[PDB]
C-alpha cells in the first residue's frame, strides 16, 4: 500500500512522561488540504526530543516525538505548488509562512506560526492526522518525525536535492544548521577573528564548523572532555583547551590567548553557568556572544549587568538564525557542492526500532549524533 486513503504504519508513541518509546502501530490519514504526507527514510535523536520524554519541554501528550529527519514525499493535497512525489524533503521544525512580521523581516526566522512558543500538539488547522489505532495522538512542532509516515503542512516542509543521501541530510535539520548557522547568519563571524566554542559535541563542531566557514583564523574550542578534541580539531578546530587543565578561571585563560579575548564565542553546552561564562571571555568593547542551546528546564542565570555595558553583544538563535524554506536547500547543495562534510557528527546508524537503545547512547553520553534509519 500507498494512497489517498489512511495508511499501515508503526510510528512510535511517547505515551507520557519518561516512559520509554512505545513502538506502536498507527493510523495516519491521507494529507488534508494544503498538507503533504512523507514516508521517512531517516531521523536523528536530537536532545530536544529527550526534553519531552522528560517534563522539561512542555508539549501536549500523547505526541509523536522527533523533528530531525529526511523524508521522501508520497501524497500531496490540492493547493500544493511547492513539492510533488518521489521528491526528497526535510520536514521543518520552524515554519516559513512567507509572511508575518518575522517572515517578511530581514532577521526573523521564528515564524509567528510555530509550536515552540505554545505547544498545541495539533497541525495548522487545530487537528491531528494520527490515530492510536483508536486515540488521537498529538503532533510535535509540526514534524512528528518519529513515525514511518507523517503529515506536515507546506509552510513546515522543504524540498532538498534529488540525490541527497537522505541518510546524512537529516542533520541539516537541527544538530548541524543550528551549530554551524550560529557561527554563520547570527554572530556574523568575520575573516580574521578569534572564536571560542563552549561545548564540543554535535552542535558545537557544527558551530566550529561554520566559523571556518565564516572567515577564519583562530577557533579555540573548549571542552573539559579529553575526547571531543580529535573530532574537534578534525572539523576546523585551530586549537583545544579543557577547563580542567589550569588553576584559574577559564574565563581568564582565554582572555590571555586572544590577548583580551576571543572576538566571538558560543555556549553549545546549554549550562546556566557556561552561559554567563562566555559573555565574559569575549572583548568588552566590541565582542559578541550567542546562546545556542537552552534547557527548557531552567532557572535564569546570575549575571552582571556590567558585562554588557563595556559595550558587548549577547544574541541568541533558533535554527541557525536561518530563514528555512529558503535555506535548508541552499544548505544541502553546499553539502552536495562539497563545501562542508557531515560524517564526524554521525557517530551511530541504527534500525529505527531501537529508538530506545537509541535514546540511550544519547543519555549516557557515548555518542555525538545518531541516525535512526527507517
Ligand atoms: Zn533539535
Ligand atoms: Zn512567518
Amino acid at each position: 500500500s500507498t494512497a489517498g486513503k489512511v495508511i499501515k504504519c508503526k510510528a512510535a508513541v511517547l505515551w507520557e512522561e519518561k516512559k520509554p518509546f512505545s513502538i506502536e502501530e498507527v493510523e495516519v490519514a491521507p494529507p488534508k488540504a494544503h498538507e503533504v504526507r512523507i514516508k521517512m527514510v531517516a531521523t536523528g535523536i536530537c536532545r530536544s526530543d529527550d526534553h519531552v520524554v522528560s517534563g522539561t519541554l512542555v508539549t501536549p501528550l500523547p505526541v509523536i516525538a522527533g523533528h530531525e529527519a529526511a523524508g521522501i514525499v508520497e501524497s500531496i493535497g490540492e493547493g500544493v505548488t511547492t513539492v510533488r512525489p518521489g521528491d526528497k524533503v526535510i520536514p521543518l521544525f520552524t515554519p516559513q509562512c512567507g509572511k508575518c512580521r518575522v517572515c517578511k523581516h530581514p532577521e526573523g526566522n521564528f515564524c509567528l506560526k510555530n509550536d515552540l512558543s505554545m505547544p498545541r500538539g495539533t497541525m495548522q488547522d487545530g487537528t491531528s492526522r494520527f490515530t492510536c489505532r483508536g486515540k488521537p495522538i498529538h503532533h510535535f512542532l509540526g514534524t512528528s518525525t518519529f513515525s514511518q509516515y507523517t503529515v506536515v503542512d507546506e509552510i513546515s516542509v522543504a524540498k532538498i536535492d534529488a540525490a541527497s543521501p537522505l541518510e546524512k541530510v537529516c542533520l541539516i535539520g537541527c544538530g548541524f544548521s543550528t551549530g554551524y548557522g550560529s557561527a554563520v547568519k547570527v554572530a556574523k563571524v568575520t575573516q580574521g577573528s578569534t572564536c571560542a566554542v563552549f561545548g564540543l559535541g554535535g552542535v558545537g563542531l557544527s558551530v566550529i564548523m561554520g566559523c571556518k566557514a565564516a572567515g577564519a583564523a583562530r577557533i579555540i574550542g573548549v571542552d573539559i572532555n579529553k575526547d571531543k578534541f580529535a573530532k574537534a580539531k578534525e572539523v576546523g578546530a585551530t586549537e583545544c583547551v579543557n577547563p580542567q587543565d589550569y588553576k584559574k578561571p577559564i574565563q581568564e585563560v582565554l582572555t590571555e590567548m586572544s590577548n583580551g579575548g576571543v572576538d566571538f564565542s558560543f555556549e553549545v553546552i546549554g549550562r546556566l553557568d557556561t552561559m554567563v561564562t562566555a559573555l565574559s571571555c569575549c572583548q568588552e568593547a566590541y565582542g559578541v556572544s550567542v546562546i545556542v542551546g537552552v534547557p527548557p528546564d531552567s532557572q535564569n542565570l546570575s549575571m552582571n549587568p556590567m558585562l554588557l555595558l563595556s559595550g558587548r553583544t549577547w544574541k541568541g538563535a533558533i535554527f541557525g538564525g536561518f530563514k528555512s524554506k529558503d535555506s535548508v536547500p541552499k544548505l544541502v547543495a553546499d553539502f552536495m557542492a562539497k563545501k562542508f562534510a557531515l560524517d564526524p557528527l554521525i557517530t551511530h546508524v541504527l534500525p529505527f526500532e531501537k529508538i530506545n537503545e537509541g535514546f540511550d547512547l544519547l543519555r549516557s553520553g557515548e555518542s555525538i549524533r545518531t541516525i535512526l534509519t527507517f
